[PDB]
């Protein structure tokens, strides 16, 4: 069903695991699951942000940029834009996890998210993975 | 003089004032300074390494990829990799502030490495800025 969320991406993967692999919840299997993936996402994701923030506020102080970068790229933030992707719905997670509401926890909304977009440079570099993530945030915080 | 350091880096800038901006430091000059590229180059540096690491140990958790960045991404070692430049030879600062050490300060010689980095990044993108970083980290850092 994952080509839902890649059509919702305007992205299709070339290597359908590694999408999956940023979806896989720490809970799901031994040795593998998305925190790699979200660590990568994560540093990503921080120099588009950044990126974007220098540009667009070109006489803003370094305090100034970074103030505002903590208010987009954050648990919050991400697991609103994990949500407009209906990513709860893709996210592979233990019954047990489940069970205690792990497809609404902000975190592992926000940590998918990260990975997807720490997968999406992998496979295809940082300027794509800059254009997907730059619309994710222009859709949901239309800043 | 400047010359100088691009061979060191071994990159040349098509726009050299961009590079002087990398190279001020904050006490120059009213409203002019390094702080907004070194911010940017930080993020370039994060992901550079992040990216290394991420390859290079394949098996590693966050955990161990984030102890491995620490050792790489910080002040010490971007210090160490300026003074490998004669960075503190370039840089524009106040004369209260180089009569303070301001040259010798190991955070005003790590922000201008990042700043240039930064700089990079903007001029030519994030591979070209990658290649950079990534060469003069492993002249200087290969153990890690
Ligand atoms: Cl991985
Ligand atoms: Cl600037």
């Amino acid at each position: 069903n994952i080509e839902k969320l890649e059509q919702s991406l305007t992205y299709e993967f070339k290597d359908k695991n590694l999408l999956i692999h940023a979806l896989t919840h720490k809970s799901f299997k031994k040795s593998y699951n998305n925190e790699r993936l979200e660590f990568l996402g994560d540093a990503v994701l921080d120099l588009v942000v950044g990126e974007y923030l220098f540009h667009k506020f070109a006489k803003d102080a370094e305090g100034d940029l970074s103030k505002l970068r903590a208010a987009l790229v954050n648990e919050k933030s991400f697991a609103k834009i994990a949500n407009s992707l209906n990513l709860g719905d893709f996210i592979l997670m233990s019954v047990a996890e489940e069970n205690n509401g792990g497809k609404e926890k902000p975190s592992i909304l926000s940590d998918a998210l990260e990975a997807i977009i720490g997968a999406i440079h992998l496979e295809a570099g940082f300027e794509f993975a800059k254009t997907i993530a730059l619309r994710l945030i222009e859709k949901n915080f239309p800043i």
